[PDB]
């Protein structure tokens, strides 16, 4: 089969592979719609976690299962499904203490294009294929439900890790696609003002849309000051960090009220250190938690999301500027997330099947 | 002054009392809008808290500033305040560990019209005026701002009980106005599929206004076998508790999954035991958690709230059903809430003053 | 093979079973030291979780693999491990959203003389054993480790429930073996002073020896009203209930502050329902929060409480009233749980092969 | 009235400064015990929350009332009280919303020695004394009842920041006197393998007898190599950093598991930044907690604690190392806390009045 691969650090190509196996608990799949994410360019293009070796990439998409294991129960052949970027392994020590996104190591969870062959092929691996496969439900379209897969459950859980309450003033800094959703996910958890940092007209658009009350733009000066004269001096309750680079934390220490949370889902692709500001860190006292999270996965949290697509409450095709058809438009898809044009947000790439409404 | 008493079980009238004695904590308040509640008829007619003597009655004001005391730093003669129903000692046991609604003792910050005379008067005393006073905003009427007192913050309340999550499936059961705002409430918190238990017309249509996707009328059959019937036997993630009786807790109990809350805000005014279904309640072990609770109150609470109608994300004056003038209509509005009719959510009064918008 | 099992409600006897199949996550374990529960007094005298027949008893292990499937990674034919009594279905529903005790339903994760024949037999099988067997440690006696399948685990989940804080006044109601390791667990939170009910006179002092500081005993009069004179008419902060019937709840709300917890543990055998006080409940807003809870269970859980033991933090030889030696003897141990004469607190019998030095 | 000052960075003295007025809530205190504190050499000689003028250093104190304000009703003259270091304005925001000790802004409950006139004087001033001071237990020695103000206090607090469960293995990062009551504080919350970062003997035996199992001194290597080891390379469930500088912040996540929390209560003295690694800290992702945390204060939190030694399961007095009398003394109290030999914990010095014992 074919599959777009890392080759090294700063290169990508299409390559051949075998069909992976699939034992007893697992399921294969074939993709029907994919999207791309930035952080799969960090990780070629900037080494973030080390090199690979013919690694196939992207961990975003709605599949189609081709196959399962004698001991899979709840999935069969022909079944549409939602794919979790984030495919635990439920019985690891981690599972067992609450972190499943951690199964077997730091990021373990996280197997499509971190140290697994991810979805860019024609068909991929999926583990315990029960527990981390959620049917396609039939009111949502395969192009929004691609979405749930690492956009919205990754913003969502920035805005879980920033522990925002209800009528919480809220920054959250990055506006890409995460940020857009961090944006949502802090209006759905009862956010009453919250700004928006972002300088891109189409994404600062969208983040009204989605709940901002307030953009923040660096051209019109320093973010923190803005925010300060924004908030009279006082700083904003809860901060969610969804873009940006190692620096992103001292800004967001500097805004925010003792007290409060700072919930990051950046994946931060260089740089030794990450420095927290002492003084405005309250020289080690202030009581501004620092959280930084790789998102939740499996079926449940699928489900769970997809729920507020099925309701009317979450609309993820907001997030779709581009729409590519063909298994090769990956290539351009995910080269859109390198060189990111300014009317870009997520690309998706659907793949229609001669035998897609009958296969069983 | 004039106020409107419980005169003793099933009897109100209108008395005279001294203008509270205003210590150097404190402020005095003139209405400028109320509101009655159904709490207020349990105490008065079923004398579920016990009997009272001479007790002003209401707990839901927009006030005006006549008086402060020699410390008060925040508030100034004249100033415009949401009053919240309760108003914590905040330096008391309870308030250390949390729960400064019970300062002083079970319930003890829940004072207006439960052991303190209320709003209901020509002036009103507010103890620790600074940390339980809000300025009203401008961009808020009087009218609106007066749910945030008691409905809005304990229709909230119910749903902060019920652990809701971002996709959970929600019942409220009880759709009066403070059933509403636990619709409302859900919904910020990020609930997707929610039930709404309620058989009036404006109250049921209301409901999915605020969020409410599914609506249960008991005329249509037993209510749990509706939501059974709904959820295919599953049962939905949390309950909120919004009216009814004490056998509506075996209800909540009957129709929710183990591992799960339940949110009580109702004032149970009748019964001696709340009966707790032994096998649906995993015979001790479901982990069905169960919380009953009176709401926060306090200057931060209305503030945070207030701020959700600011910016465009809360509309309470649906929750208005009747709108009077003249501090006399809160007789005819409190009598309102004792006989019931199809009408009916919130009646307010507004109370204006020549000197309303001059008083220094 | 040979199991003691329930023939029916109130009938027990020796039955022969089938080996158990032994799946590629699964592994079959022949038992070393096994100990009886109240709860299965419940479950055959009382009836209280449904007729059964065929039923292989006991939920409390330690034991030697004798199989293991072809997918098992952490264990081998040989080896020494603890059993927990609950022994989840990891990638459910349940265990996803953070209640694995639940997998598959309420109570799901408790198998063994639930729903699944139990360990009370020649071998027993253990459903995904590398995520729910933790191995024996070279410094725990069987016997004692036996007492972490579910006494310490359930006795400290009372603890973890009741949501015990430092310094914390506990009241722990029922002092058997679980209501002990509630004492242990309560200490272990950081409880200060720890009000421990009993009657049975062993059980009163051996919990003086696990932290507690005030023995409440009925026979010196209304066990509520001697807990509020102890302390002057306000109550304990936090109450555990590991013992007693449906009508301890009470107790419990009527001796608790407002503002705090009641962590329940014990298997209720009969009564339709569980009456909650209406006025000591706060008329359904005290924030008295009520759990009901069945235990953690897993390899992590085992391992982590272990810990306890091997560092020299829990001592759980308190615990062990009466050694048998055979498996016959399991019998004669089930049988002093139903009897419970005043010598008791906890059986353990013990079970040698000739290859257990050896097998491999 | 006399009291040592901070005169400047780098120099302190005795001065006169008048007897603070007492308002309504307020009471005056007149020590009885008195302890130094390291973080005043921090704020003496390092500068290290900016310069001062005249302000009377100390927070650590059992005094005597003195006076009391017109509005106070708990406290009477004569009362013997414990003083906690962190006096919080209990109805500000931070209060309302959970951060009492940062009432005002960040640090705001701190007021002693920080921006207020600390406990080394003849008299001091305690705002909402009802709320802020406990009576002082008489089964409590005075000595031992000051260590409680913030060593107690604070170190509990590092394990409460660092989420200690049942079963953790826990590392406490310094070994000074907050650390040894990190280490208690660990063990009170359930901890088992506690390792204890400290190369002075006197300071590592008293660990072990506080719950530490294992003892990490630097000069047999890296400290983070030692603790990979001793955990067969997947490192601590919990670190508690109690001392060290801006690095060991690197080091607590370089040695602790994803999937965790970093509790931080040492007051950092210099460096602009704390570096925190971006490769062991997940690339942003691996849920490794950080929290940095002003100590609780007020009655409550000393009560709590104070019940902890009277009950007889925390012994504060393996703490003090040396013991002065007279209030003069707290000068070279001081000087010992900057100039720290080997013999050293706490000192605490002892003040005697004509009428200790009759003053009413
Ligand atoms: C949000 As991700 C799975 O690209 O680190
Ligand atoms: C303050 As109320 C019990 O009427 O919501
Ligand atoms: C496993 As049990 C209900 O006997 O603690
Ligand atoms: C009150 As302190 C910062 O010396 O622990
Ligand atoms: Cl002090
Ligand atoms: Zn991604
Ligand atoms: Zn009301
Ligand atoms: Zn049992
Ligand atoms: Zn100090």
């Amino acid at each position: 089969m074919k599959g777009l691969a890392m080759l090294g650090i700063g290169r990508i190509g299409w390559i051949e592979k075998k069909i992976p196996e699939c034992g007893p608990l697992d399921a294969l799949v074939r993709p029907l719609a994919l999207a791309p994410c930035t952080s799969d360019t960090h990780t070629v293009w900037a080494g973030a976690i080390g090199d690979r070796h013919d690694m196939i990439l992207g961990h975003e998409a709605v599949g189609q299962i081709v196959k399962v294991g004698s001991l899979v129960k709840r999935l069969k052949v022909g079944d549409k499904v939602i794919v979790p970027a984030i495919t635990p392994d439920w019985g690891e020590e981690e599972s067992q203490r609450g972190y499943p996104m951690h199964s077997g190591g730091m990021l373990g969870g996280w197997k499509f294009s971190n140290f697994k062959d991810g979805v860019f092929s024609e068909v991929f691996h999926v583990n315990e294929a029960d527990a981390n496969l959620a049917l396609l439900p039939r009111d949502i379209k395969p192009e929004d439900a691609v979405m749930l897969s690492d956009m919205v459950t990754t913003g969502f859980h920035g805005a879980e890790l920033a522990n925002i309450k209800l009528g919480d003033t809220v920054c959250v800094i990055g506006i890409g696609p995460v940020g857009l959703m961090s944006v949502a996910g802090a209006n759905h958890l009862g956010a009453g003002r919250i700004f928006a940092v972002g300088s891109r007209k189409h994404c600062c658009d969208i983040a009204l849309e989605y709940g901002a009350t307030d953009i923040i733009n660096y051209k019109n000066g320093d973010i923190v000051e803005q925010i300060l004269k924004a908030t009279d001096g006082k700083g904003v309750d809860k901060v969610v960090i969804a873009g940006g680079d190692v620096h992103t934390f001292a800004q967001a220490v500097k805004m925010i009220k003792p007290g409060s949370d700072i919930g990051n889902v950046n994946y931060l692709g260089e740089g030794d250190n990450i420095p927290i500001p002492r003084s405005e860190w309250g020289v080690g006292m202030g009581h501004k938690h620092i959280h930084g999270g790789l998102t939740p996965g499996g079926r449940v949290r699928m489900e769970k999301l997809a729920s507020l697509i099925s309701t009317g409450k979450l609309d993820t095709s907001k997030l779709i500027t581009h729409r590519f058809e063909g298994l090769e438009k990956v290539e351009d898809a995910l080269m859109l997330m390198k060189n990111k044009p300014a009317d870009l947000i997520k690309p998706v790439v659907r793949i229609h099947y001669d035998d897609e409404d009958t296969l069983h």
